[PDB]
């Protein structure tokens, strides 16, 4: 099995207590990766390293930053087969999802690289004579980046590339389910030639995660925090950062809906539905978790959806290829889903395809006639399961979409685009896709949600404000008048 | 004395329990204002009103928004003498500070008004064929705006004008020390012709403030929160908003320094020092609380500073004009200051001018040879007192400025501007003024701080993101390809 260490100051090291933790395969129990198990002591060492490196890193010019980041992308692409292999072992990712993760990661680093000269402020008019008024965008300092296991590569990449190009250094906290992959992405950054202490990598058993996080948030060195993960945990992180008045970029849960109006190209909508629902076993925060369909069209749409869905391949990508539905991440994922499943089913829901789960194994499942009294109506379910909510009319569609506690991604299918736009513009979502799937992300385009999905933004120009100080600076004449 | 009510749905009303609270003068104990004492019930009614009005207000066009806001400014200026009079009675503001507050308030509304057509998104390149990718900036919903008593008018104005032009409605929570002024600013908005429920006004006795705030933050109607006030309270507000994953604009405390290098135009620096230190009795969050001066120059600078400071007029603006040092806000302000004063004085500090306080009455006071072991070294002191920290060299100056737990405003005086810029650019402050005072604010320019000063920003273009939803929207072809 793979062996993985901590990374501080361009050095791969054991934890301060020489202790390890394992990532076992969720169905076979076979050890996939053994990782160094960081302590709080290690975490503080990581922050101190980041702080120290910041002293010179903040002054590195745009040309060098761009060159370095561009190189990271090149290096990540050069390691593509390893990423595919490791992601398949650790998080049951098919070659499709793994390969995409790499492309997306490399592209994030290139987009970030491109932004090097684009982190700009403004020169602003002032009534004051002989005075320059302007804004500057400067580096912040050490950033705490906490990254989950699902968008295994790209979620790390985004949480490194962007703070780097903004002149910051980062303490990267990886996932207990993905330690080989996160060590690997780190290694890529190392081989691109990033200065020592600019990127520091930590991973731990989940029993240690909270206190390691608390120590870093409470650490004077850490200036801002980005967190990607469950709303449940996100609130707790933000509550801690509030005790120290620290800004958070929160990238949390979703219940991303596909709105299928009575007008929809049913062929096209089914395709978007099948894709968005079951890519990476619905373990994407923006996976299509709802299909809100007009009653006039529902029966027909559901029939086609079910036909395609049943035909989808189930299996283990580390054992065999062409798996659409790989295993889930943990021998627990099905336990949560089944609780949601039973509740829905006892309240009138209808299994139109699939069945319940067991550990990390589940067939592609669709529930029809889901209603607002069922937990699964709005509770996020990280798995190859999705729900159909039927509705009557454009207004009720908007209502149902807007009644979610989340607001990450969404899709609206309708042949009348003027109409689709009305609903598209009225719904409370960070991402709206007119006649598109709910699973999209481009680096030029801001990525984030509203409500329980959090706040702040990765990607696009918007990510810059997340990792910069905005300073209002004036240059004034020596002689000026004062009231007293 | 003045009598003040609550404001909900274009209606001035008593609180749900017909209870009142008073603003007594901090030295005479005479009743200045009697205000309706809002209950939690009133607060929820306010949010519901704001939510309901949002339904139509979000769709009001840019032309009408601009016209309306422009009118608010006109209306506020038409009420200038009343503002002067009321602010003098409630918060001991001189005509200088009151008059400025009005101008600044009117200008905020005009700047906000101007921005109506400037709340823009982007059309973004995409690799995808036959696809439009773009960002939209849309309204958020009901905003909770909590406003203190010091920048009595402009701090309210900023917390209304901006959320309004962004298409939001607001629950405005005013200050217990400034209920007549905050009711007045509300009245101005009413007379400009804002639709019912777009602005709703609440005030209460301080014993009720926390729970009224908690109810509003926990309220489903309230989408985002801006808070201006003490770091102490700001953390608590943010902790509450974290429990509901709500974004905060935090505008908190400061220990704003004036850096006087060995190079400085001492005449010019003294003038900036005198102004920034003692405007409105140093009750501005950006009041000059530190004078970091080079030892080579300190003795001379301190001598001039003391000369000017002693000559400053003390008195009560509601009784007599030309008062530079009015009374402080509460018969308690001096109790906090004296604790800070004694500590400094017992640890070697030197009163070069002034003396201790009593209730809300204090002479202009300067302490010299303040060192890092004294509480007053970095603790904010809301009063006509300020401290001198001596230093040796450009590096040590930056260190001392950067060692504050706050980072709101700052000034750097030096005849070599290249040098002044080095320190100016290296210090961790939201506002840096090269050869300028620490007390500046223009509506075109972003206003905010780093660290314990909070996060987020009023004024400038930056304020727009605070009160808008940023949505990534795509318009895609019907026919497109999917991997599975
Ligand atoms: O929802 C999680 C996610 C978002 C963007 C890219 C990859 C991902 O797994
Ligand atoms: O406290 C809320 C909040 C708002 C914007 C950014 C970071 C935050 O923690
Ligand atoms: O520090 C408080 C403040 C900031 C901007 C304008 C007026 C004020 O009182």
């Amino acid at each position: 099995h793979m062996k993985t260490k901590l990374f501080i100051n361009n050095a791969w090291i054991d934890s301060s207590d020489q202790q390890t933790f394992e990532r076992k395969h969720p169905v076979s129990s076979e050890v996939m990766t053994e990782s160094a198990n960081a302590t709080v002591t290690d975490a503080i060492k990581a922050a101190q390293a980041a702080e120290e490196a910041f002293k010179t890193w903040k002054d590195v010019g745009p040309s060098e930053r761009r060159r370095l980041l561009l190189k990271v992308a090149d290096v990540m692409e050069s390691k593509t087969p390893k990423f595919i292999e490791v992601m398949a072992m650790e998080v049951g990712a098919s070659a499709l999802w793994a390969g995409f993760n790499v492309h997306a990661s490399a592209n994030v680093f290139r987009e970030a690289a491109s932004l090097a000269t684009q982190i700009q402020g403004e020169t602003i008019p002032t009534d004051k004579a002989e005075t320059l008024s302007m804004t500057l965008r400067q580096p912040v300092g050490p950033i705490l980046s906490i990254v989950p296991w699902n968008g295994t590569a790209v979620l790390a990449a985004r949480a490194i590339a962007y703070p780097l190009v903004c002149g910051n250094t980062v303490v990267f906290k990886g996932s207990e389910f993905s330690p080989a992959t996160h060590a690997l992405i780190t290694q890529c950054v190392q081989e691109a030639g990033l200065p020592a202490g600019v990127l520091n990598y930590l991973n731990s058993s989940p029993d240690r995660s909270p206190e390691i996080a608390d120590a870093l948030i409470s650490a004077k060195e850490i200036r801002r925090i980005n967190f990607t993960g469950s709303t449940r945990v996100g609130s707790i992180i933000a509550q801690k950062a509030a005790q120290h008045l620290k800004r958070c970029l929160l990238e949390l849960g979703g219940k991303s809906p596909l709105i299928v109006l009575d007008d929809a190209d049913i062929n096209a909508a089914v395709k978007a539905a099948v894709f968005g629902s079951f890519l990476f076993q619905g373990q994407i925060c923006m996976s299509t978790e709802r299909l809100v369909v007009d009653e006039k069209i529902a029966d027909e749409f559901v029939a086609r959806f079910v036909e395609k869905t049943e035909r989808l391949s189930v299996g283990d990508p580390c054992l065999t290829g062409d798996c659409i539905i790989g295993p889930m991440v943990s021998p627990n994922s099905g336990e949560r889903i089944n609780g949601l499943f039973k509740d829905a089913i006892d309240k009138g829901a209808k299994v139109v395809c699939g069945g319940m789960a067991q550990g990390a194994v589940m067939p592609a499942t669709i529930l029809d006639h889901v209603k607002s009294d069922m937990r699964i109506y709005d509770e996020e379910t990280f798995g190859p399961i999705t729900v159909v909510i039927r509705c009557k009319g454009e207004a009720e569609a908007i209502r149902i979409a807007n009644d979610s506690v989340y607001g990450l991604s969404s899709g609206v299918f309708g042949r009348d685009i003027n109409r689709a736009l009305r609903v598209g513009m009225s719904i409370e979502y960070g991402c709206v896709h007119i006649n598109g799937s709910t699973v999209q992300n481009e680096a030029q385009a801001p990525y984030g949600g509203t409500k329980n999905t959090g706040y702040g933004r990765f990607d696009g120009r918007a990510v810059i404000d997340e990792f910069t100080e905005l300073k209002w600076l004036t240059i004034e004449p020596f002689e000026q008048q004062y009231p007293f």
